[PDB]
């Protein structure tokens, strides 16, 4: 396989945002994703800061402890799947992702064809991770949860 | 600013450093000890080095680690322990936390000569997830260990 884009990347709260898919991947630990033969694809946000992210991170970091649901929804057929994508790394580097089922889902219409594809973000403080207010070390408050959409077309598993 | 602890260590495919400052505010409330209860704010600064064995780039924050420290006041005798937490500032992110050291209650965290430790966990005890196919795949995670400072503490500097 390879790593397909999945429309335009967006910046936005400090942030590039972007969707990208490649073929299903083999994950530990065990059990917690969809096994790759299983699946079709692996989706992932790329998600990093931008210069001047006003809560502290300095540009290209990893954003972490997002929480990132995603709905995938052939327009065509009207079929419609959603999940979160868990945080996760590979060799170049950490990323948010999952294993989908697309041809290999017999509970939809899943297969080849023109998708809209949403990621509703949260901030970190979702799960916790804290943040200086104090002025001497503080940072700006996070953005509010918020959706980014995504049109593009599946052609099939990266072969 | 920043008072480093010790010398820093390199391992497992991070850099391990710690240092300490004066106390900070911390949002959301009723996790970390309160400024005003607190003499310093210790931070481990965890960063991966070249050809990290799991994937990160260099520099990058090591994320999702579960840390807890110890620190020991070799002259009295007193040690406290406690649990780092994941947190930014102006300077990124870290793991921190507000700690009692004169303002302690129980005595003897005052100024003198310390050693700290940390216990550290990989990121998978929090779920996080490796690639491990031939392609994009990395190598098995660390086990937990510790690391070891020895500094002196000459006072709260707020
Ligand atoms: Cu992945
Ligand atoms: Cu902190």
């Amino acid at each position: 396989g390879g790593e397909v884009p999945i429309g335009d990347p967006k910046e936005l709260n400090g942030m590039e945002i972007a969707a990208v898919y490649l073929q299903p991947i083999e994950m530990e630990p065990r059990g917690i994703d969809l096994a790759a033969s299983l699946a079709d694809i692996h989706l992932e946000a790329d998600i990093h800061a931008l210069k001047n992210n006003p809560n502290g991170f300095p540009e290209g970091f990893w954003m972490p402890y997002l929480t990132i649901a995603y709905e995938l929804k052939n327009t065509d057929t009207g079929a419609i799947k959603r999940g979160t994508l868990m945080p996760m790394v590979a060799d170049d580097g950490p990323h948010y992702g999952a294993n989908i089922a697309m041809e290999k889902d017999k509970k939809g219409g899943f297969g080849v064809g023109n998708y809209e594809l949403t990621f509703y973000i949260s901030n970190p403080e979702k799960q916790g991770f804290g943040r200086h207010v104090d002025e001497e070390t503080g940072v700006g408050k996070w953005f509010e949860p918020f959706k980014v959409d995504y049109k593009f077309k599946y052609t099939g598993t990266p072969k």
